[PDB]
């Protein structure tokens, strides 16, 4: 275990400063004894996930804020936590001297870092990439006879993502999603722009376009890579709008649920891939329960979809009840995943501030409310860009928990990283959330989940400057005696056993 | 043969459009007996290198400026005129059917075409790469056994080259020049920032930095290519400001002095590859005549020195007298070449404006000073780029004179392609610049030179708006009355006996 | 009436072109018998605001969509439409020479304009403000002694509105809104970033906030200026953003309902401004209920404050029927207003876009939702900007339905002036909502109204490009058969009696 | 004095903190006793303008570096050192709380400060203005009737002046220039582009362009401020630009010659302003000796300018003897003034760098190369800007030596105010640059000069990394044993007396 090297870059907190030679690491995970808590805390002050234990006590008086575990009222089964293997983010990534590079992927995947077990991979190319290509760029290419993967897969996106693979302990799943289609299968002729696929869901512009998705999977199985699941469409509602800037292909509801049943839906399960899972909407969270209603109630839709997929950008306020909460009322059995979260907009402020507990704070927030509301994974944008928030070909620059500064072979761990890790880290694939009720109101954000071995993880963050005692109950147990102080996010874990 | 079919995209002229099928080209050349001129002319106003003859007439008709030919006055000869395969390049050259790849190397490198003999190669990646690698990024290789070439030589440059001289009639001169080092090299370990190699001239690291340059003539070899000359370094004055973003090697003109003198020269002598030139500078003209005075002033560092490579970027800093000029006179027996023709872009302008008069009169007006002030010859940058100027893993800030649309199958011949052509086409290897006498004060520019054969060549370009009557006359022929009309360029050839 | 004269900008739709000689206006308003409509038309190919008659008859002839007026239905008054006279707007205007001034605001607030007969006030300076100042800049003035209304206010606001409110025959109601207080009265001591006032409500800093209104109110008095409402802030929840850019004071829901019930509410109770009303929130609609229920709910509160102030600019976020209907529904005696009814640049879009249908589409669209959720009114935001969204100290961002061009003292109405003078002209204040019944689903956005006389208003708004046919029932009248034009809107008038 | 409080923001060196209570300052200045030295030293380690004293010794031995100054080696004397109020800078400095403002000014102005003595004043606008404007906007105004300063003038930056000229105690001298003209005396009709002045020098659109001088002076004296000098125009070369991006006005020098023999010349002769000199150029050194000649080889232009004024960027590197060398030559009657100098372009880095030692070094570089080249005075750009470097209407953003916070009413002190305040708090107008021969080749950067009471000032900057011992031998007293330290800069003061 190495601690972070701090550096301040005049914002609210410090990043950790990695580079060939030293990055801030994690001892092996061992449980807490029974009787006894693990907390990791963060704080804007300096700690980063700083390990200590202390007891679990049987008895509590007082009228301090009390949360009490429910481990009867069980709820969503966590799919995982990760981020997107972007083209900016190989370039960055790869452009760092390889014993940086994979002190870099450590981070991110070892258990000797924080855990990732998803990773988001773009069919072709997208804002956070250099050049615009799709695989078939060849037009009226309808048999994709000329479908094929470029260097941007082939050097840089797939021998990191295998790199990835072999660091992590955990299984972890890979999720791609297209940005554009072939401009010559769409009604504008361009990868950007208003525009749809041409003709109507059955026919060849259709039928090519779901064949496109095989071919992608076919292609990266030459590689050796498996999909756990891909999306319809990146952010169909932008290719509905006017002089959208970059990569995009337009589906109203209604075109993606006939999309979905006329030509994607069986297409995919007409092929070896047909155990690849299929989510839907991979937008805003403003657009449902109305997206979710018109695809998901149509049964010849529905059978292929498991999942919807959402976006949140985070420097935008929320509300998660009408969208999230009203789309699990009506369709409980079909999983929310959060597959895209970025900061940055915002506008008085840069693409990257390093440093930003705000930014942090505002991860880890959204994280606690999407868990509060079903959703069963989150995943992050870049897993890691510039200091200017790129590449970028349309400068649509944006922050990411980690920056590669390739003039001087080092890289900074953001605060967002640590408010990511404190979830990623400590909530396994299979954990479940559980109640946690609070004996009074409060100023904390706070979820509770049990780890398929039985054991509890309790995440709180207080995003107010004033220190909060409290105590955790757990009936099996007894009581955690602890404090949230302001402006940090600490995980609490303990056998119940 | 073909006509232009031009285009418009809002700037002051028009682009020529290609395609698979259709692209604008010439006859085999054919020139007329003594007292006949060929005329090719090229306007704003959408002429492209357009053919016409006429008289040489024994009676002067014109009343206004005269140019005369002055054969006795001989200055230098000229190598050639080519532009750079960069990765960039390579990947939209390849980005088009196998059809429209022919006819936009025939525009080059064919008879039918512009005649280019001059290909400069990058070693390894630029900023026109879609990452950052070398040939031997495995650390503590000093004697290179793990030199390589990557698919970017072997798949996209080599191929694209060997097709380049397979359509080339004329002998074609391969130039290259390397970047950066492997960073193991590097006192700072990164591709890019300040940094130059490690230790001293002859030490370890200078030897190794010396051989990579045989290692690579070697590899090349392999596939039966061969160089004219190498550079030193590309811009070496680049590696020597902090934070600079594109692939560099830092050397102050004593460190370039004495890499050449005591491991460059000696390594490149002691192989085989002997015969290659060794050209040194490969910067802004700014740093002359110092950087050539601290070099050749040195008879162990000269005896090594054929050349000296110029970029044309920052030109407006520094008048070609005072850099070209003053180190002619101080170094009359060491040519001058711009090995990279590439201006500069201002800054609030996009970086490919298709079908702009301005950039391709910059073009003409920079060759002739060029030829004016003692130059030798001339390699553009980027062969073709995409309508973002890329692709280019830092940021585009250049045009080029060949746009390719990949999603059109289709490129654009910009007014720079032409511009070029007018002196690429009409002046071969060996040609030599001779005197062209101004009667009067004027504002055209102009050059005269004579080919091999004896038969004269003269270009004028007309940078103003107003038509210019003017008179050429050749002392041993008679007068050529003509007309440079406002926004034109013009290439006279004639036979003098 | 004098016609359009139209210009175009490049974007979908054409501005009309006014100078200090000509611009466009209309007759006195002049209005047929039972039996007969008026209709006014503007669309996106070029018509503004163009009036025909036609007929009202007992047979009905059209067989699809028909939308019947049901007077019985009543829902909520009216009181008004306007815009804000800020510095910017006012430096704009002032800029033309006094006779193109006059047609700029004859424009906006006659009835040979489009009858406006609302204005908002900024209490001192905002965003759309060359400077920043406050009325109180003198620190530890605590009786506010040294309170006194600059240069903007004396020279620039107050003279326009005169000239405003002698243009207009129907009754203009003014509305001021503080962006910032004195920066020592703020926990942060600067115009801006994230800062409230000192203390808590009660104490001095609240109790000399509270009296600034009253100075405010008292000044402008001083100028025969009466207001009709002030707002307790603008976007209180812009002051709890680290960094905010702009003028902003910062308060929770919590904080604001004890201000009014401690301070500004009995302050303004104890002036002779008594009858001047108080408006909460003045922010996004995001923010309700939630915001209404906790200042609404506390009597002490609730007593000084007479309706809730909205802004349009992330009305994207959160549906009007969550939020607008439900505040509704809670506080059903507690009138919705648009304070700021403006959007709001898509990220890629230039501020000002000269013809842009598009832009007006939202206008009329947010209009029509908010008056089927109960809005009472709307003040849009900058009157007047020039061609680059300025003036604005800090960044341009968004458009305005008038931009002067200060170089050829023209000004330019968008196609937003004419779908607020769509509502704006045909509503005067007591006009009231009332149901409008659409026979089957359809894509038009409409409305009808009843004005205090019982003469009926519908407006009718295609945001498609494909003309829809219509027919229009008074049960009292009978059948007005019509078509709504692809991208048009319609505003029909008509006699019940 | 208090001292420095530093603050890094990531860069090579610290920014000096100061807000509304406290600011880094010196005690008042005082000479160093004979048979002493004074030494103020800054350094990238954090140093900020300390004072030491060391004595001076009758001799020295040992062959290290020794600079000789040459008394009766006399060249130019100094006019001053100052930077520019423009509507950025004045607008920033205004946003801070007054206390802040004072010190801010007293930074610059005070002899507790760096004693600036010179002010440029922009008449109107330019990019530096959150908007455009002149003067005289009414279309065809030719007896400027409607000729008036407006608040950016008389409520900013006159304001402003009249508190700088206070805080210093040596008199200042203003400086004007204008960007733009009024778009209607201009062959193109807009602030910015290609475009000069309408008809032909003599002409009335050319007088009332002199008399709108006249005007602005007139208008400055009602406020009691005087100017010691106008330029002829911003930049001329700009306006020949096709598409330049913001205010300017073309002018051939031939342009320039004619319009100040014809226009400029005479109407400031006839009109109570004729002490006011007048200052041809003001643009970049690349220009001359071209020109100089062309104007300066005129008498009827000539006997109207005092001097020539010049532009770097510091960026890119021109070399200086044949520009400024040459022109001193031709014209050494005719003194050479820096009127604007700035830092970032550099794109590839911001263009505010917190804490850039770099572009400290650019500057004292900058200013010891016009200073031994017969340069009278230096002047920066904005005095203070944004942490983005503006407001810039155009995003033209670039450094300033300090940087406002407004949200934090904080502003920083960068590295190049101290590198400035080494030349201008020492060098006193009056002052005569003298010989200082070197006696071996170094590395240092080095000038001196005599104060008007005969004692001495030497400034030696060292930009490299290394540690250089040092003598400054006086033969009126004897030797001062110094070292310069890697990145470092000294100013040494002592009598000779
Ligand atoms: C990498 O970081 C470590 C820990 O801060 C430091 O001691 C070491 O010198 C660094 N290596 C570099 C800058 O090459
Ligand atoms: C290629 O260009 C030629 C000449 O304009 C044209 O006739 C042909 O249609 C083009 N090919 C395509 C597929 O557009
Ligand atoms: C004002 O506009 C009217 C209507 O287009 C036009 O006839 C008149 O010439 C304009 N005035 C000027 C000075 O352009
Ligand atoms: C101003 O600066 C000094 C830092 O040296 C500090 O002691 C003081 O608290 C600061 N004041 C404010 C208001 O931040």
């Amino acid at each position: 275990a190495r601690p972070c090297i701090p550096k301040s870059f005049g914002y609210s907190s410090v990043v950790c400063v990695c580079n060939a030679t030293y990055c801030d690491s994690f001892d092996p995970p061992t449980f807490p004894a029974l009787g006894t808590f693990s907390r990791y805390e963060s704080t804007r002050s300096g700690r980063r996930m700083e390990l200590s234990m202390g007891p679990i006590q049987a008895n509590h008086t007082g009228t301090g804020l009390l949360l009490t575990l429910q481990p009867e009222q069980k709820f969503q089964k966590v799919k995982g936590f990760g981020g997107a293997m972007t083209d900016a983010a190989a370039l960055n990534i790869l452009a760092l001297s390889p014993p940086a590079q994979n002190l870099l992927l450590k981070s991110y995947f070892s258990e000797e870092g924080i855990g990732y077990n998803i990773i988001r991979v773009p069919m072709a190319s997208c804002d956070f990439s250099i050049r615009t290509y799709t695989y078939a760029d060849t037009p009226d290419d309808f048999q994709l006879h000329n479908f094929s993967l470029p260097e941007e897969d082939t050097k840089l996106k797939i021998p990191l993502i295998h790199r990835a693979l072999q660091l992590a302990q955990r299984p972890v799943s890979l999720l791609a999603s297209p940005w554009t289609s072939p401009t010559w299968l769409k009604t504008n002729g361009a990868v950007n722009g208003k525009g749809s696929l041409k003709g109507q869901p059955g026919d060849i512009y259709h039928q090519t376009w779901a064949r496109y998705f095989v071919k992608f999977l076919d292609a990266y199985a030459e590689h050796k890579l498996q999909f756990w699941a891909v999306t319809a469409e990146n952010e169909p509602s932008a290719g509905l709008l006017s002089g959208y800037p970059f990569q995009c292909l337009g589906f109203t509801p209604e075109h993606q649920r006939d999309f979905i049943a006329r030509d994607l839906g069986p297409t995919l399960a007409n092929s070896t891939h047909h155990n690849v899972r299929l989510l839907m909407l991979d937008d805003q969270r403003l657009l449902l329960p109305h997206w979710a209603k018109v695809v998901l109630t149509d049964p010849e839709a529905a059978k292929y979809v498991h999942g919807i997929a959402v976006h949140w950008y985070l420097d935008f306020l929320a509300p998660a009840k009408a969208t999230l909460g009203e789309t699990h009322r009506l369709f409980p059995n079909t999983m929310l995943f959060a597959s895209e979260a970025c900061v940055g907009s915002k506008f008085w402020e840069q693409s990257v501030r390093l440093g930003s507990w705000d930014r942090g704070m505002q991860y880890s927030h959204s994280i606690i409310t999407n868990l509060l509301y079903h959703v069963v994974g989150w995943t992050d944008w870049n897993l890691a860009l510039n200091p200017e928030g790129g590449p970028n070909w349309v400068r649509n620059f944006v922050d990411s928990p980690i920056i590669v500064d390739i003039t001087k072979d080092t890289f900074y761990k953001q605060p967002m990283f640590y408010h990511l890790g404190h979830f990623s880290k400590f909530i396994p694939e299979g954990s479940q959330r559980v109640g946690l009720v609070a004996s009074q109101k409060n100023d904390l954000d706070a979820v509770a989940l049990m780890h398929p071995d039985g054991s509890a993880v309790v995440v709180v963050l207080n995003r107010s400057s004033k220190d909060v005692p409290l105590t955790i109950k757990d009936p099996a147990v007894g009581f955690l005696e602890t404090i949230s102080p302001g402006y940090s996010i600490h995980t609490y874990l303990w056998h119940r056993q």
